[PDB]
């Protein structure tokens, strides 16, 4: 049964409830992101009309083969009417294809659900800036203080500078960054460009990326591996024995590996600066665990919420435990006492 937080009240919608059956009065499926925890029971059998971004309804088209019919792509920061009510789709801040949704209710009312985000000062001047919204429907995967990582941009410093020296110190070092889902496609494409290469991988992650509308995309990426020398693997092969299995493939054409593991937060953010940050090494392979993040920061949420002004505040994540509920239900009113609403 479809829980209260994933129905949008006064209307017949539901966002990212596909793993439910047929959910009483539902209408129409939002779906606000091609990860599998929110695209949980989308398959070809799938008759209902699922509505979401273009680069949404292109993966579900191919990856996930739903009918065509049942896919109904909106495009972004532009009012559309959907069943009698008008919505908003915006720019997430999160993987490719992803958005947050505003609803503008029959009865007055102002919702929006930020699906999966990584706030920016930048949606400040959205379609945003213009009402005021009531409800907030809100990503909370880091809504804690010891969540603090570095800019996008101070990463894939990081990553660039570190492959080119050790590719130029040898020309014989292999680069392989690790995946298990789309996003973070920014890695692996900023280290291939500073390294004259196209991105190696299977066929099925080719596939994947091809449905992104990335420009340029079949100068960026190949099926061919022999030709690369950046390849993609799955991120449960990134460790010390999978590499060694995965060099073994290569014909003799390398001698060492450097790995990148984007993750999310981890405790050593707790204690280490990304300019300080050090690789676990056996032998002839290196491994650096890098902290990208696709969701906000405790500061970024922060102080999004206290510019949106919200009335209301639904937590999306860690709403499985008393401890947790408690925890956000405290920040939110430091918040809405510190800057006044
Ligand atoms: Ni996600």
């Amino acid at each position: 049964t479809c829980p209260f937080y994933k129905k949008i009240p006064g209307t017949g919608f539901t966002v990212d409830a596909f793993q439910y059956g047929v959910v009483e009065g539902c209408t129409a499926y939002f779906l606000t992101h091609f990860h599998s925890d929110h695209y949980a029971g989308l398959s070809k059998h799938f008759t209902f009309p699922v509505y979401c971004s273009e680069i949404t309804g292109n993966l579900l088209k191919n990856k996930l083969h739903v009918q065509e019919q049942y896919i109904h792509p909106l495009p972004l920061d532009t009012e559309c009417i959907v069943n009698g009510v008008k919505v908003v789709l915006l720019d997430a801040n999160h993987c490719p294809g992803a958005v947050m949704i505003l609803f503008y209710l029959p009865n007055g009312t102002v919702i929006l659900h930020t699906g999966d985000f990584r706030a920016d000062p930048s949606m400040e001047r959205s379609l945003l800036a213009d009402q005021k919204v009531h409800m907030l429907y809100l990503d909370t995967t880091y809504c804690s203080p010891e969540y603090t990582f570095p800019s996008q941009q101070e990463v894939i410093r990081f990553a660039i500078n570190t492959a080119f020296e050790a590719v130029t110190l040898n020309p014989h070092a292999l680069v392989v960054c690790g995946t298990y889902s789309i996003g973070k496609e920014k890695v692996f494409l900023a280290i291939a460009d500073v390294l004259g290469s196209k991105v190696g991988m299977s066929q099925e992650k080719y596939k994947t990326l091809q449905c992104l509308n990335i420009p340029e995309i079949n100068s960026l990426i190949t099926t061919d591996m022999c030709s690369s020398l950046v390849h993609l693997l799955p991120m449960m092969q990134i460790n010390f024995k999978g590499l060694q299995s995965h060099l073994k493939k290569c014909g003799g054409k390398y001698n060492q590996i450097l790995a990148f593991r984007p993750t999310g937060w981890t405790h050593s953010n707790k204690f280490t600066r990304i300019a300080d940050v050090i690789p676990q090494t056996k032998g002839n392979i290196s491994i650096y665990g890098i902290p990208y993040s696709e969701h906000s920061s405790y500061l970024e949420m922060k102080r999004f919420v206290q510019w949106l002004k919200p009335q209301k505040i639904i937590p999306t994540v860690n709403v499985g435990t008393w401890k947790s509920r408690s925890t956000m239900e405290k920040y939110f009113r430091e918040w809405k006492l510190e800057a006044g609403y």
